[PDB]
């Protein structure tokens, strides 16, 4: 069954134990669904989503500042291209693989594909360690990595953006190179500079979309955004806008942490104490220890979990919370939780949420707000016109409403729904279908 | 003249019987507006306008499941580009050849001029009959059929879709290997899957325009859909899709058909009763004999729902299929609208017929061009990568065709009725034939 | 220093006059910007953003109708990709030539970078003499240009469009060699006719963003064009939906003139004496002739001894001198806004600025034109044709934000200096992405 | 150093085997002329000669018979382009892996290069198993395959051929469905048939090469094909009797899979005829010896200039010193590399002449350079021509190993691989 199938997989290629667990991650979650529906499991359907439709590996050679003659390989994975082109991001980092980039492309075809918007998979990168090489050397790489590459990406073929080691400066060099090269001003890349091509919003989205994401299942009960006590982890771009976007509606938030403590602030949080807090530790760098301090507020050294709230949002990271926090809440009367990380909630401590009748919704949706603008870049970059932070916002409202509707049609007809199954068949389902009308291959 | 023009032009092709009538058609309508301004025979037009730009025929060899290899040809009649990219269908059928290709994209082009949109004129297929034909076997010809034609085809050169024979089963399998041949990602064809760059309102949008267009006609003429006798032949998206529409608009749809027979509900159609039609219909074998036995409505053994005394017709079933015969009746009924569906569905007799006893006719490149509005709404979606709301397609969808009607009356007689029929080949000739005047020669 | 630096530009284009004249006229404005942010004077940019990405130079050889083979050249000076493709318009004219193209091009990129739109800077042309030429001349050459051209040219690369001696006919017939031998239907050129892919407004661009931008800078300063009185000087797509922009806010437009003469309606213009006039310009040959049917007309004079609260110069480059623009400050004018190119000098520009007078250079107000070819692209990319509403509402927008940016640039004296906001304010945004896209 | 650089190599991927042990077979043999020549250790050329260019691995779907659908895994290493454009054929088997196809390529760079043509270096293949399938669903999968590698080749670019589970057959499908999707009729593959762009003496090459070169360096110190009996093994052996008889010499033995015949006068034409024709024809080498009288032996190493002309490693160094009892003096490879490394070194020492596989039996890519060389002429070379400009290739590699090194063969082409490969990689900066 699933073991057999991962048996046969390896077969194809070991030593790939990043690639090896994503295949096996996503695979488990989708298997009950496969035998409920085994029309997505014949003409070898499995079997042909697993492997890559392309993979390029290239030698890179630059220059250091030495000058040293400096040897490096690049990759480029173009996983799949069923729904869009090859949407996906770069990373520079000295422990990069093909199998880390395998998997991240893999996985990155089905976060895509769920966003609702016509994006394909791939993941790329370079074993490129960017720490400590000057701006220049970071450039001539980039250039001298965008000499091979160029013929393999495009605006209708494969779209890149930006990950680890790879920030805005790098994007605009891959893009400018990328420019000069093929003599073409299409959308290449996304996460590009407000200057030439890029989308406001870009930082605003991870959070704002993780409210309106979980404002759309809310509403879609008999609760809402309005007027509730809500509980938020972490600080930064997630956090930020999320508490903000948060404050916009009705709720009331009340909580903010970082690596050390967390910050209360029963009153509740105002445009002015965020502002206040993002400018002088986000960009300071920094403390929230230090916050709770200036105005006067309560902190404490542990998680802000303890506090009883009617919305949950973890901000922070791949489990940062665990089953006996979840006990303390629900006890409370929490009624909906969002995740704004990767995946804050283990298996056992989500299980507790649904099975409990608290509205759950996992980060593969609720953080989808990131990657859903750089989709909505391309479509600015498409109408060779520059969208508004309204427009664009307006924008990314409906696609998060349209990612919520995906999942609602997914597990289960009563009486609750659930988001996490909803969640990983939505992405599976358009990417399945859409690779069957289209034939072999 | 201008059946010295007709007989000219027919000299190219002394053998194109199905090509031959369209031009004229089409040429003796515009032939009475030639007169009234004289600029747009400038340069020739007439003749440069019936030369097609660009015609690709080519060699498709494929192997059946009898481990045989058969042999086909297919073309791409790539007729005009001015106001757009080549804009058709592709039909898949043994009677398919040059000469009826070439018709249907000259219809195509004036269709498309038509709908407002920046669209061309275009028309293929090939004489392979998928009847029959296991789906190893239509994918695998499919296949073999854009390892040659994807080089003539493009985002923003050809955006071939789907006619007869070629459903969406085929339209995916050029597609999908035109994207693995190209390695792009761009809207090469339309009519595709909603899982891969497909449109809401693609299944409605037939039916819609045509209650939204009749409507319009109708409102124009002091009438109205509410409260008259609607006809309809077919089951299909034109007809199913029609009837839906119509309904909404207070109509009482009484009849549809299948090849076998026509149904009769005086009752009226309904939101319930057409949701079985259409799930049943569904079915590959599915026919509507057992739609009206479940329904308890009256059945006709291989009939024609123009036997019945209705206000509106609405033939959306096949071509030809409403002759002189089931016109003489239409007409001493006293139908007083009658509406185009599907293409052609009416012949040349039972047309002019219809016109002279005071009968308001919409023809086909009309109200028949909802659908084909539509699809260059999935053109324009995709160009923005972004999917409208249906609301969205919808509400375009209609807006185009409100424009289609203003550009119908245009150029329709000062008289009692409009007259579409030349109001349609007009308002279509204008556009095309100034962007041929504006962009040099060629 | 800025001397040396245009000295040292100079020297690869000694008789590149214009050119040179073009640089200084940039430079000098933004020397003052450029102390207070060392950034920009960094990375080298002002010398690598004089030197144009990519210039053709290509041989055109046609046939007139006494079947005599004739030779002209032309080019196509494709400046900055940075923000966009290649925009710019075409230009067919015996005076034409590189010095000229790269100056027009050269202030095509930050006047297209200052209306928002992600365009390049561009322009092209030839030294073939359009006038006195037959349609098949015209059209022979158009083909026998674009045979060179199309391959150089590009949907997402370089979409040139209509200038001096190239109107809507030459777009047409270019348009069509390219789509011919491309066989693409992508938008190429710009300033195309409704019937094969152009956008409405396309006439009322250029003139209703003057008025649009006019009224911004007005209500700015508590002032406004209802009840002033405005002068108008020109003929052409610019005048003519100048005044109806003017008229429709409540300004009386009183003067309306051509090379012959001007003429002087007191009273005011009507929607109903403009369209008797631009019918009669249509017509070709007529300025005098409409004064005469309406009743006075100043023969061989410039509508600039009239007083007025707005002057809207849409005629030619230079035709408002010191001369006339003493006579102005004097009658009591209020503000100036450009419709046609640099019709202002530069000595009558800062005479108005230093009088506190307002003024709005051609840099912003002619972005109207600009903006709305960006939008017609727009259009094109979308696969769908807005209504006038939907072209005039986003390009009034854009003529606000226009305005804005140089607000933000602007002295903040009494007034805001456009001068100096809109010259700025264009070079900011293509230096942030020059910058930010590595070399090159 | 002599490990560490290997070893800072393979950190890229220590999961590749053959490949980490193809690095070192290179490099150990090329240190000497490295330290002797800074020039060459120079600017990390030896650091960006083992990083191939570009790799392409892509997904090929495919259905076989049984109407179901498969899918396998291809790659197309192309790995060194600065002397020409990629050469390499392509091999379907089902232990086909990248870490061997990358190691094959490496090595092909070499051997390419050291034909003085102007060819590149790479090589690919996929999983796919040819044994057990029919030829429609061979022909399938060619064309699956060359769906998306088609996009990846070109005359200018890369020409492909075949190897092992891709013959005659499969290069035919690959070009076919290549020229139908490129529309272009030039030279994509090499070893196609003679209907399409086939080259003459193709199948001659690897086995005249192999004996215009092994007289070429018998020539150079002065020795004669004849007197000396020589052993044998093919495709390539049939030939290489051949031309020994040319040149008037006594080939007294025909080994088979399973035995050998042991002959006296040596082969005749018409004895020749004979042994090729009815060996390859028929399902044996038992019969032909009977049919003459000849002797036979069940298992060619104990009688008394040896020519292996059948499996790799043909030759051990148990059978290796009994030619040394016997007198023998020269020795000549036909196959990929088929000579046991402690046997190689042993014949070199007791004074005796080894070429080298990568510069005899060198025919056979030679030619397939040939190949490229007359399709690019739109013309065809006939039979005299190909085999005449073919001798003077196979002169070249000859004085070409002779610059860099009885003169040590191995050594020299070894280096002669290098040499132009680093030349021109330096005089193309830094890509
Ligand atoms: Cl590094
Ligand atoms: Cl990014
Ligand atoms: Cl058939
Ligand atoms: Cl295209
Ligand atoms: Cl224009
Ligand atoms: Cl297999």
């Amino acid at each position: 069954s699933l073991e057999s199938f991962l048996n046969h997989v390896q077969k194809r290629d070991p030593n790939q134990t990043e690639f090896a667990q994503a295949v096996r991650e996503v695979m488990t979650t989708l298997w009950p669904f496969l035998e409920q529906n085994p029309k997505y499991r014949q003409m070898s359907l499995l079997e042909r989503l697993v492997e890559p439709e392309r993979v390029i590996q290239f030698r890179v050679v630059w220059v250091d500042d030495r000058n040293q003659i400096q040897v490096n390989r690049a990759w480029r994975v173009q996983f799949s291209s069923a729904i869009g082109p090859y949407k996906g991001g770069m990373r520079f980092h000295p422990s990069v693989n093909l199998s880390i980039l395998k998997f991240l492309g893999f996985e990155q075809t089905f976060k895509n594909a769920l966003t609702t918007l016509p994006m394909g998979g791939g993941k790329g990168g370079s074993d490129f360690d960017p720490k400590g090489k000057s701006e220049g050397e970071v450039m001539r790489f980039c250039q001298a990595l965008m000499t091979e590459l160029y013929r393999h990406l495009g605006a209708d073929t494969d779209v890149p953006a930006g990950d680890i080691g790879v920030g805005g400066r790098e994007v605009g060099f891959m893009a400018g190179m990328m420019k000069k090269l093929s003599n073409n001003t299409a959308c290449v890349f996304t996460g590009k500079g407000l200057s030439f091509g890029g989308s406001l919003i870009r930082p605003e989205a991870t959070g704002y979309g993780l409210v309106y994401f979980t404002e759309a299942m809310l509403k879609r009960h008999g609760m809402g955004f309005e007027g509730m006590r809500v509980s938020v982890s972490g600080s930064g771009n997630v956090a930020q806008y999320a508490i903000e976007k948060a404050m916009e509606f009705g709720a009331r938030v009340i909580t903010a942490s970082d690596s050390s403590g967390t910050v209360v602030d029963e009153s509740g949080f105002t445009k002015e104490k965020l502002a206040r807090l993002i400018e002088i530790k986000a960009s300071r760098d920094g403390r929230v220890a230090d916050y709770a301090k200036e105005f006067g507020l309560v902190y404490l050294e542990g998680q802000p979990w303890s506090l009883p709230v009617d919305i949950a949002l973890p901000c922070a990271t791949q489990n940062e919370l665990d089953v006996d926090a979840a006990h303390q809440l629900i006890a409370n009367g929490v009624k909906a939780v969002a995740e704004g990380a990767n995946m804050p909630t283990t298996i056992e401590a989500t299980e507790l949420f649904q099975q409990a009748g608290v509205l759950f919704a996992p980060g593969k949706a609720a953080n989808a707000g990131g990657v859903a603008t750089s989709g909505l870049e391309m479509a600015q970059n498409a109408a060779r016109l520059g969208w508004k932070a309204e427009k664009v916002d307006a924008r990314l409202h409906h696609i998060m409403l349209d990612i919520h509707h995906a999942c609602v049609e997914h597990g289960g007809e009563g009486e609750q729904t659930n988001y996490v199954q909803g969640a990983n068949i939505a992405g599976f389902v358009k990417v399945a279908d859409a690779m069957l009308a289209q034939g072999v291959i």
